[PDB]
């Protein structure tokens, strides 16, 4: 609830969500939130450069009716402060797939078994320049 | 709006909003609303193919504290149903400038006292493919 908020996205399984934005030069962390609304998130995507005692680690979680699920920590960190990052997200019944820069990718389980993604929110040290659906 | 709603846009003067979407093959009309929130719009951009008596007409208005302003009609209609169209909006303290396909450009007076545009809603027979800031 500080960066761009979009609702009625109507993202369907198999469709690709493309997001391009600027990572702040003094970036500590940023957040991409996806799901039904702010209380129901299939993906809380949180690259931490230096925040909460995490350094250069992507933290992923879900939110079910207002309650945070269990955190998953990724093995890769293809982000750098002061640079233009692009993120592509697609999903199906079992998994979200996140494609990062430099050919990196990961899966995160679809814990809420959502069939549409209608909500997206950005927060922290990341400024969206572009959102595309294909 | 059944279509895309965006808030915290933070579109400052001189910055440019680019929207690309598909006009349905049987489009009657579609809507881009820009402003502070649903009640306070510096621009209600409403191309009418066939709606409210009008045929192939662009209808522009504002909304201030819930009340519609004086309506304005443009003379050009560079939209065709069943095709992809891009529209670009930029603003200053005096005017919004709307750039249409096929080169046409018109001004609409900015009737509110807005530092920044924080709210965008799409509606009707227009499906957003891409949204960009500059
Ligand atoms: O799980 C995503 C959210 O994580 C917290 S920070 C989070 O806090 C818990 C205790 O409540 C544990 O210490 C975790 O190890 C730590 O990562 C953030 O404040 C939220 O913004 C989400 O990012
Ligand atoms: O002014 C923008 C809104 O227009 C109305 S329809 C509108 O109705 C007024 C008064 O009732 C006049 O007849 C106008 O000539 C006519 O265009 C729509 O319902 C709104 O959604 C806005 O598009």
């Amino acid at each position: 609830a500080c960066g761009l908020v979009a609702s009625n996205l109507n993202l369907k399984p198999g469709e690709c969500l493309r997001v391009r934005g600027e990572v702040a030069p003094d970036a500590k962390s940023f957040v991409l939130n996806l799901g039904k609304d702010s209380n129901n998130l299939c993906l809380h995507f949180n690259p931490r450069f230096n925040a909460h005692g995490d350094a250069n680690t992507i933290v992923c979680n879900s939110k079910d009716g207002g309650a945070w699920g269990t955190e998953q920590r990724e093995a890769v960190f293809p982000f750098q402060p002061g640079s233009v990052a692009e993120v592509c997200i697609t999903f199906d019944q079992a998994n979200l797939t996140v494609k990062l820069p430099d050919g990196y990718e990961f899966k995160f389980p679809n814990r809420l078994n959502l069939e549409a993604i209608n909500y997206m929110a950005a927060d922290g040290d990341f400024k969206i320049k572009c959102v595309a659906f294909d």
